[PDB]
């Protein structure tokens, strides 16, 4: 059987290294592998290694591959991995998570079956990075041809070929009959469609002209959820929030960003933009069961008008400023949250004007740190702590996908640096616990609240996951166990 599947957006590519958001995650995770990747209840699972081994300080990382072929029938090697990663390592290279894998200083192939990193400094989080969309492996041949061809086709070694591209329609992928997992995938065939208007995507999934689509709408969802021939697949794994450029002189000072925090009522943006679907956050966006999590931390901020312009007066601006907000028409609750933030922050006198592009000129926008402040609509890339790291840590790669650009200060990094280096956890959540007073006090990153992120099936569909918690992006590795019974559309 074939399964087609309704994609919020067109990928703007899928350039392995490039982070362009959860359309083309999704797409990659059909197509792609690397050392690790998350299984569907979170664990790490072995995938092209077939095991590893760290050392007892997490500064050095054996990696033992799995007999395993990439779709172009070659086997897949140790020169593959080095290459692949060598990729991501590159400072003149575009890749997203650069920042977070650039602790790895050697790379050592002593056999075709063995891959060695050596760590200029430890990292317990090492192995959930490898797990990234962005960390899959591809051939080291496939990268010398393919240096100056942004849009060759991909070759990788996951469950699914690359079939083709309808620009502006849909992508398609194969079932790999060499992929080493026994029974998987059990899918013939899934063909991605591209749905930019999210009504069109929910009619799509309701009028039975595809079997999955993601990023349902909160308005549409408890319809959706009701069935009887559709299934809604929960999860409130992301937080809506706000990334800053630190290079706007006022979002430079503290006193401004937690103006922000304190001026804008966060249920005006779960009523308005989420349909009362969600929870408000006072504080650091650290789910339950992570370390930093702190109950008596969680009330930290307030909605608090008056103060927030007193903050303003004392930072220097008395009559408040302008400013832009880069957000997307793309995902209505982007907008609606943009909308929101500026309508709450006119009351402080912060006048604010909208950039509301596309979703693929908003990730391009932000992606060079062109823009004074953005919406942010994210989660923690990796299950362990250190997911911090990417929000807050400053190092050589100041312009990322979740961190306010240019943001640097030494006790947040050498807090992180000690998180991350520390084995035990019982000493870990100490450093997390001192790392969220100073992310409070300084604000670089603010939080206004989780939100569902759900999946929507038809009646027939069964084994794709919404995966838990911070993994929902990732639901797309969860294809390879996805199974449909026999149907045709409107035949
Ligand atoms: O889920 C969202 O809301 C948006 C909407 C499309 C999408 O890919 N999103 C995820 C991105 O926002 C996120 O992966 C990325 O790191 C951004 O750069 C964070 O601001
Ligand atoms: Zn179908
Ligand atoms: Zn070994
Ligand atoms: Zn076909
Ligand atoms: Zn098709
Ligand atoms: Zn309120
Ligand atoms: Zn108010």
């Amino acid at each position: 059987g074939t399964l087609y599947f309704g994609l919020s957006g067109e990928p703007s590519t899928l350039d392995t290294v490039v982070q362009p958001g959860t359309s083309g995650r999704t797409v990659k995770l059909a197509i792609h592998r690397g050392l690790v990747n998350y299984g569907i209840d979170g664990k790490i699972s072995p995938e092209l290694a077939e095991s590893y081994e760290v050392s007892p300080d997490a500064k050095e990382f054996t990696f033992h591959l799995r007999q395993a072929k990439f779709h172009d029938g070659t086997t897949v090697t140790s020169a593959d991995v080095k290459a692949s990663l060598e990729r991501i390592l590159d400072p003149k290279g575009k890749a997203s998570f650069r920042n977070e894998l650039s602790s790895i200083s050697k790379i050592e192939t002593p056999d075709e079956k063995t891959v060695k990193l050596t760590l200029s400094t430890p990292s317990v989080a090492m192995i959930d990075y490898l797990a990234l969309p962005e960390s899959v492996i591809v051939p080291a041949a496939w990268l010398a041809k393919n240096a100056d061809n942004p849009n060759a086709a991909p070759v990788g070694a996951g469950p699914f070929k690359f079939a083709g591209w309808t620009r502006g329609r849909e992508i398609t992928v194969k079932k790999f009959d060499d992929y080493y997992k026994k029974g998987k995938p059990d899918l013939d065939e899934v063909h991605y469609v591209f749905y930019s208007d999210e009504n069109t995507r929910v009619n799509a999934l309701k009028s039975g002209d595809v079997d999955i689509i993601d990023y349902v709408p909160a308005k549409d969802a408890a319809d959706i959820a009701k069935g009887p021939e559709t299934q809604l697949l929960r999860n409130t794994g992301p937080f809506m929030g706000l990334q800053f450029n630190t290079k706007f002189e006022p979002f430079s000072k503290p006193e401004v960003r937690q103006a922000i925090a304190y001026a804008v009522d966060r249920s005006a943006i779960i009523n308005t933009a989420f349909n009362g679907l969600g929870s408000p956050i006072f504080g650091i966006a650290i789910p339950k069961g992570y370390m930093g999590y702190s109950d008596a931390k969680a009330n930290y901020f307030s909605h608090h008008v008056e103060k927030a312009k007193a903050l303003l007066a004392k930072a220097g601006y008395p009559n408040g400023f302008e400013v832009r907000l880069l957000a997307t028409s793309q995902y209505s609750f982007q907008q609606n949250t943009a909308i929101a933030i500026q309508s709450e922050l006119a009351k402080i006198g912060i006048k604010v004007k909208l950039d509301l592009p596309d979703w693929a000129s908003r990730m391009a926008k932000a992606s060079t740190g062109d823009y004074d402040f953005t919406v942010m609509g994210s989660l923690g890339e990796i299950t362990d702590a250190d997911w911090l790291s990417n929000y807050y840590y400053g190092g050589d790669k100041l312009v990322r996908t979740n961190n306010s650009p240019y943001f640097n200060d030494q006790q947040i990094n050498d807090l992180l640096d000690k998180g991350r280096a520390t084995v035990d956890k019982a000493e870990r959540v100490k450093i997390y616990d001192a790392f969220v007073d100073r992310a409070l006090e300084l604000s670089p990153l603010v939080y206004f609240m989780w939100r569902e992120q759900n999946y929507a099936v038809k009646k027939g569909v069964t084994g794709f996951t919404n995966m838990p918690g911070f993994l929902t992006f990732q639901s797309g590795l969860s294809i390879e166990n996805t199974k449909i019974e026999h149907h045709h559309h409107h035949h």
